[PDB]
Formats: C-alpha cells, structure tokens, sequence
C-alpha cells in the first residue's frame, strides 16, 4: 500500500467534510440500533478517547456516556463540523493516525468506520499505538461493515485490492482503502497480536467489537 | 475488460482440469443439497444444454434427469475429465463461450458457477446467445456464488475490481473474472433484458436461479 493511497484516502475525507452528513456511511441507519446496544452494555464510561471522530456521529453518544472525551482526527474540517454538535465534555485534536504514538491513557478507546481504511501493512502498528493509550482495566471498541465468514475463500483472492474508487459531486475523484473483515478473521488477527476480542455481527453487513489488551 | 484476463481464466481452468476436484468450488459441497431441492423440481427435462460443465459434477445430475445432455467447456482437459463419469446421454463438445452462437435450441439450458466468471461487458452477449439456445416453453436455470443484496453500496466502489488471483499447487498464478451478484441485482438486469427470473439464495453464499425467455 503506497503512501499515494494513505494521502488520497485523506484527501478524500478532508474534501467530503462539507457534504459527509448528507450521504453517511452506507446502511449505518439500518444497523445503529443493534450497534448501540452494544455501546451502552457499560465498557463507554470515565475517560473515553476517540479515533477518526469525523463529523462526530459517534462522539455524540460517546458524549453522552463518557465523563470525558478526547476526538481525533485527520482532518481539521471534519473537526469543524463535529464543533457544531456543541458537546462541552469532548476536546478534539488533528492527528495522522497512521502517525501516531500515543503519550496518556484513557479507560476507553472507540472508532467507527476507521479500522477498514487501515491496510493490512499498517495493521499491527495501529493497534501497537492502540493498546498503549488503553488504561489497566479498559477496553477497545469499534464499529465497521462486515462479510459473512465464507465469501473470503469463496472468492479466494491471493492479491486482494484494498482500493475503492469514490467520486464527490463536484467531480474531482478519490482512491480510498476498503477491507471487509470478518468476525472470525479480526479475531483470529487480534488473538495473535495478544488481544482478547469479541467480534459479532450485529446487523447484516456491520460488525461491533470489544477488545481487551 | 481485456481479452488477456479472458484468456487468463480460461488457462486457468486449463491447466487446474486434472487437480480441479481436488479443491472443486469452495462450500458448494455444504449447497449442494439446497440447490438439489431447485434442479429437482422438474424443469431439467428432455434436451438439456450444460454450458461450462467443468468435470461434470452437474452432468451427472444433468444426465440422471434429461433425455440427453450437450455439454460445452472451454477446456478440452475438462472435457477429457468429465468423460470419465462414461454417461450414455451425454455429448460433451469444446466451445469457447464468448464467441459463440448456438445453431440448434433445448429444452433446457444449464450453468453451475459460470456466470460470476462472465464480465458486466460481456454480460449481454452472453445472454443473447442464451436467448437463441432456448426452445420455445424452455427455461434457464443456474447456480453461483452470491452476496448480500447490500454490499454493492457498502463498498461503493465507483471501479469495482472485476479480477481474483489464484494460484495452483505447483504455484503457478492467475487472474480471473470473479463478480458476484445479488439476487435483485441479477433479476433487475435480467428483466431488463426480456427475462422473467426467480433468483433465490438458497444457502448461505448460493443462490439458485430460473429464468423464462
Ligand atoms: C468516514 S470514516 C470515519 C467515519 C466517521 N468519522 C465516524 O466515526 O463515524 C473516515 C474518517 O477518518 C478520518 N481519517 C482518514 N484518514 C485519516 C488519517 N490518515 N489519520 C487520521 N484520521 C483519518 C477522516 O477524516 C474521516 O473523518
Ligand atoms: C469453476 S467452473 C467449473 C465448472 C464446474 N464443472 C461446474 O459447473 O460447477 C469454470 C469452468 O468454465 C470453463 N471456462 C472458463 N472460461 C471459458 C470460456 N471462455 N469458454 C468456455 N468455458 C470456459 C472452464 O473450463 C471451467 O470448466
């Protein structure tokens, strides 16, 4: 995965800022309130970091159940969108996740729609910074689409292309990274990277999981 | 798509003749029975046209309910497999299948696994010539991989990667057209198209699916 992809995938973000709402993640409407009932079984509590908040659909929620929350992103503008939400417990800061160490703590991590634009070569040194910012005692969560367990080996891609062409309405055109990842194929990945994970299926097409470190 | 990726799968298929029912289709052996309950409902009758019959796996089902079966593969080394099932009512004759015009029509015309390797650019040809290979009151019955009707927009991929790269046991490696397609998606191209279609997913990842001229 070049560099050129990791940019363009930005690029893609901070240009869709203005009109993110208006289109959404694909079905996410569909399958928010099994995802939600996970959200709120109790792990989102105390200090809860953030990752990839975007215009901060998550962080609303989040808001609402953290003592505290601290949002990043990539992109200053989609940070400026998230600010309209008004959310007096959340501090956002820009930050390269691809480039990134974190310094403190928190009792919980959560991401939605992230963890499919980080390519398989990126990985392990994500979730490496990932288990640093988790407290003792706390725990990952996160949301994104999913396949069901058999269509990888239906398929049986040796070279799978992580890149998806998307276009805006003003015309100008991105490559972004989109890995559909099972439940058994992330927990099997997570295990071996030391990690405790309950990955479900929670609506078709879309997966929650908690991890322990 | 390129001719070369054509040309590609059909070396593939070549060249996997002698070990292809070593590893045959991934869980179609977990379908097979569901699928059964559809090829056994009785329109797989008189004189019935197999198109890619592989090594004959649906042959020999072909075989057991028809008068007599004409069975068309790229692949000569397919061929040569499936002759040794030695079924009386069955003609096997080597064609290529994007450059093909039947000269006589069936009563009933087969596909198992074909259709996923036939590109949305060759799509209508094929059916075309589908269309001139159906007698009068005959019907188009087929089995295939299938997705999820909402995949497609989960991905929402504007170039959608039409090619998988396989490798053999002696590690040679190929693209091949691999496009798998819901059950409204295949009835809304098919109707389109002057068919009336029941398409079915008839185990998870398989759908089973009769089309009427
Ligand atoms: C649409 S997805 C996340 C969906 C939405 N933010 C949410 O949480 O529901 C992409 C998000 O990740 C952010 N992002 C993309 N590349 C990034 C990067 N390299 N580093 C940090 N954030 C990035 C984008 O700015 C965008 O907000
Ligand atoms: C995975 S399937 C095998 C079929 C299997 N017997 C079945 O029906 O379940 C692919 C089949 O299509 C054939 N094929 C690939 N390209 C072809 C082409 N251009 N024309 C005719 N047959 C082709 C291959 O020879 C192979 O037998």
């Amino acid at each position: 995965t070049s560099h050129g992809l990791i940019e363009s995938q930005l690029s893609y973000y901070r240009a869709r800022a203005s009109e993110y709402d208006a289109t959404f993640v694909p079905y996410m409407d569909s399958a928010a309130p099994a995802a939600l009932e996970r959200l709120r079984a109790g792990n989102i509590r105390g200090d809860v970091l953030e990752l990839a908040s975007g215009t901060g659909y998550w962080t609303r929620h989040l808001s609402g159940l953290a003592d505290r929350v601290t949002a990043l992103d990539g992109s200053a503008e989609m940070i400026a969108e998230a600010g309209r939400h008004g959310l007096d417990n959340v501090e956002f800061r820009q930050q390269d996740l691809f480039d990134w160490t974190p310094d403190r703590q928190w009792d919980a991590v959560f991401f939605a729609h992230w963890l499919a634009h980080v390519p398989d070569d990126r990985f392990e040194a994500f979730w490496e910074s990932v288990r640093s910012a988790v407290a003792p005692g706390g725990v990952v969560e996160f949301v994104d689409v999913t396949d069901h367990e058999r269509r990888l080996e239906q398929q049986d891609d040796s070279e799978p292309e992580v890149a998806v062409r998307r276009t805006l309405q003003d015309g100008r055109s991105f490559r972004i990274v989109k890995v559909f990842r099972s439940p058994a194929e992330l927990t099997e990945r997570l295990t071996a990277l030391g990690w405790s994970c309950s990955v479900d299926e929670v609506h078709p097409g879309f997966l929650y999981a908690t991890c322990r470190p």
